[PDB]
Formats: C-alpha cells, sequence, structure tokens
C-alpha cells in the first residue's frame, strides 16, 4: 500500500507499508522523512484518531489513503 501523510504545512510525504503495519510504524517513517518526533505526531485518517498500537487495517486505511498529522 501507497498512503500519503499530509504535514501540518500540507507537505506530502508518500510512504510504502503494508497493512499489518502499526499507526506507531507508521511515525518512524514520517520521523525518517521529515525528522517530526513520534511523540509530537497526532494522526487522522477520515476524521478518525489513529492510535499507535492499531494496525492501517484495523482503520480500513487503503491504498492511496490520506492521513493528516494534526494538533492538539
Ligand atoms: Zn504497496
Ligand atoms: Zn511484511
Ligand atoms: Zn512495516
Ligand atoms: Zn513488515
Amino acid at each position: 500500500m501507497q498512503i500519503f501523510v499530509k504535514t501540518l504545512t500540507g507537505k506530502t510525504i508518500t510512504l510504502e507499508v503494508e497493512p499489518s503495519d502499526t499507526i506507531e510504524n507508521v511515525k518512524a517513517k514520517i520521523q525518517d522523512k521529515e525528522g517530526i518526533p513520534p511523540d509530537q505526531q497526532r494522526l487522522i485518517f477520515a476524521g478518525k484518531q489513529l492510535e499507535d498500537g492499531r494496525t492501517l487495517s484495523d482503520y480500513n486505511i487503503q491504498k492511496e489513503s490520506t492521513l493528516h498529522l494534526v494538533l492538539r
């Protein structure tokens, strides 16, 4: 699965993942790409707040899905 993560500035990060990847995995990938610490990342897909220990398939995230880094 290719998924897109948009930063707070709207920059697009393209990530190669698997359905079973955790949100924690995806956070580490984001850190590698952009230097954003995982403890400072908060991810949403389709308005769902994404928990570190759940997987992409748990949230029905699919090929070409977009996640957003948000605040607060
Ligand atoms: Zn793929
Ligand atoms: Zn694998
Ligand atoms: Zn993985
Ligand atoms: Zn793997």
